[PDB]
């Protein structure tokens, strides 16, 4: 096959030859046989794979949300690992390796020469310069960083920036002439091996280079001595002290294979096959992550244990981290641009219908709160993430596969209500609503008893009413998990399409996306999945008691949900009984709490004090409300928040994603997806590490 060979891209001659130190050793043992591709830069490889010629590729961090913009596009494939054996960690971190007699601080690194890595680089750049950042007192609107890291720094020698335009950024460099502090170990002074020695000698100062890369080059301990590093506070420590003076933790080095097409399983079955063959401590006269005497962690960073597997919806943007996404961007962006994106939000507004509603108050706040428009909602949490969008309202089961990814509970939708009408809305608690499975009185041959083999009706895929309760209920009675054969033939919003689950959807009008987590399905939503037992589609359609009360008897709009009698649907029950639209207060499924907002909890505190103002001028109090604008109103089909919701009430505490659903309730959902596994809950629970 035109792929059943990996092209590694090689920048040297040294890890080109290790390369072929490598390509023999492998395919004799059996597996893929190595290709090894001939290169330069640090992107001339990072383009190679780009378009298509160099197959596979080792990076730092600060390259990798690089090689991952728009006009290359790639993916890590593999997290390379940190350590030592009883600890490998998989992250690393980022210090200043300053010599025993330097007395600055780093509060003090302004004017004195440097020694980073490279440009790009996170422990010597996407970490330290946003660290140092307030004094360079850089400009934007005029000049540029590269540009004010000349005017701090009387001399330093950051490889890649032009050897043109950035002299005294390229004077503490000793590469061979046109080599001279280029992208590429042809620098001697680029890297963590070209940084620390760029203070070993006394040349460059402060070397900003990871942990341990003192001990690899300073094996001997009465040589680890000379070296008062230099901590956040302002101080100095030993190389061993490493973790009281980082700067932050980012995660390690990966490997890039493009976004789509880049046969990302066979870059990683040569590493079933290189870690434990070669692996650190195994087969050696050619370890896989290291190159002899004189030359400095070609392919793999000499002494590294190796490579991880990072699950493909984690890409660019993605592994770097948001604590480090924070490093990346912070700097070109502006100082002043930098709170133009704090003292906002943004709405993950999934789809083309949510995403409108949001754009008449993306200015009907003055332009305070932006939009985050994804089209599932499982895209959407997972832009919660990358320091893309503060928040949004999700409905528990979300906010399960939006509790294993980090979210935690800020602000609760309580609806309006009468028991202890008593207190103020927002300090009045939430007093839920009460999940239901409601038919036609016109279905006499069904109660609870009698539903395997009907149809059914499920709002959104995952959430309560329309799922985890029906879903999470049909289990505990019966045994087996897989919730399509239960029923007939289903429309569920949100899974796997060509089943009997979205066997019954409709999508939208032209009839196109059929089964969809995003209301122009149809039959998606409270509401929309009340339609589908409300235009026959099927027996029943699990939903809030709210839904068959609000959509009939005279209050939609709606061409269907008018004519409806609600009287004409009975609350099938619990114990094989059943009772009108009327008595769902014995009868319900199960109570439930409301759907609150999700962002980081380094985001929680923010969206909570602007939607603690945006309830209260389009809030249904609000004096720009039913008159400038209703923030909560939305024509039977409820764009964003709940039709019925009053105000954003204040939950209080801290309360994690568990705490926040009902503990009992809590105990439901983890059980349930023990049989279907989502994938943005696989990376999700690795972005922790
Ligand atoms: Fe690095
Ligand atoms: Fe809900």
């Amino acid at each position: 096959a035109p792929r059943k060979n990996v092209r590694w891209c090689a920048i040297s001659l040294p890890e080109w030859s290790k390369c072929y130190q490598w390509q023999r050793r492998m395919r004799k043992l059996g597996a893929p046989s190595i290709t090894c591709v001939r290169r330069t830069s640090v992107l001339e490889c990072i383009r190679a794979i780009a378009g298509k010629n160099a197959d596979a590729v080792t990076l730092d961090d600060g390259m990798v949300f690089e090689a991952g913009r728009d006009p290359y596009k790639l993916r890590p494939v593999a997290a390379e690992i940190y350590g030592t054996e009883k600890s490998p960690q998989t992250h690393y971190y980022a210090v200043a390796v300053v010599k025993k007699g330097s007395n600055f601080k780093l509060d003090q690194l302004q004017g004195q020469k440097s020694c980073h890595m490279g440009l790009g680089r996170s422990a010597g750049w996407n970490i330290p310069v946003g660290i140092l950042r307030p004094p360079l007192s850089w400009t934007e609107s005029a000049e540029p960083l590269q540009g004010a890291v000349a005017r701090f720094f009387s001399a330093s020698c950051v490889p890649c920036v032009d050897g043109k335009a950035y002299p005294n950024l390229c004077q503490l460099c000793k590469g061979v002439g046109e080599n001279k502090c280029a992208c590429s170990s042809q620098e001697p002074y680029f890297g963590y091996s070209g940084a620390f020695k760029c203070l070993q000698d006394g040349a460059g100062d402060v070397a900003f280079v990871k942990e341990t890369t003192v001990f690899e080059n300073l094996p001997e301990k009465a040589d680890r001595d000379q070296y008062e590093l230099l901590c956040l506070n302002n101080t100095r420590a030993p190389v061993d002290a490493f973790k009281e003076c980082h700067l932050a933790q980012v995660p390690s080095h990966a490997v890039v294979a493009r976004s789509v097409d880049g046969k990302e399983n066979l870059i990683w079955e040569l590493l079933r096959k290189a870690q434990e063959k070669f692996g650190k401590n195994k087969s050696q006269r050619f370890q896989l992550f290291g190159s002899p005497e004189g030359r400095r962690d070609l392919l793999f960073k000499d002494s590294a244990l190796g490579f991880l597997r990072i699950p493909s919806k984690v890409d660019s943007a993605l592994y770097l981290g948001s604590r480090y996404l924070t490093a990346l961007k912070n700097l070109r962006e502006t100082a002043e641009e930098v709170k133009a994106r704090c003292t906002r939000v943004v709405w993950c507004a999934v789809g083309p219908e949510e995403q409108s509603k949001c754009q008449q108050w993306s200015e009907q706040s003055g332009q305070n709160v932006t939009c985050a428009t994804a089209s599932t909602t499982d895209d959407c949490i997972a832009l919660v993430l990358k320091g893309e969008a503060d928040a949004l309202s999700l409905d528990g089961g979300y906010i399960y596969t939006a509790g294993k990814c980090g979210l935690v509970p800020v602000m609760a939708e309580n609806r309006k209500s009468s028991k202890h009408s008593s207190l103020d809305c927002v300090l009045r608690p939430t007093e839920g609503y009460l999940a239901v499975a409601v038919v036609k009185k016109a279905n006499e041959g069904l109660t609870w008893n009698s539903l395997k083999g009907k149809k059914s009706c499920h709002t959104a895929v995952d959430r309560t009413a329309g799922w985890n309760i029906p879903m999470g209920l049909i289990a505990n009675q019966t045994g087996s998990c897989a919730f399509d054969e239960f029923f007939s033939q289903s429309c569920a919003p949100g899974a796997d399409p060509k089943s009997s689950l979205c066997a019954l959807c409709a999508g939208d009008d032209q009839g196109l996306d059929k089964c969809v987590p995003n209301s122009k399905e149809k039959y998606y939503g409270y509401t929309g999945a009340f339609r589908c037992l409300a235009e026959d589609v099927g027996d029943v359609a699990f939903v809030k008691n709210d839904t068959v009360w609000e959509n009939t008897n005279g209050e939609s709009s709606a061409d269907w949900a008018k004519n409806l009698n609600r009287e004409d649907f009975r609350l099938l029950c619990l114990d094989g009984t059943t009772k009108p639209v009327t008595e769902a207060q014995s009868c319900y499924l199960a109570v439930a709490p409301n759907h609150a907002v999700v962002s980081r909890s380094d985001r929680a505190a923010h969206v909570e004090q602007v939607l603690l103002h945006q309830q209260a001028l389009f809030g249904k109090n609000g004096k720009n409300c039913p008159d400038k604008f209703c923030l909560f109103k939305s024509e039977t089909k409820n764009l964003l928040f709940n039709d019925n919701t009053e105000c954003l009430a204040k939950l209080g505490g801290r309360p994690t994603y568990e705490k926040y659903l009902g503990t009992e309730y809590v105990t439901a959902i983890a059980n349930l997806k023990k049989c279907s596994t989502s994938p943005l809950l696989e990376a999700c629970a690795f972005l922790t590490r």
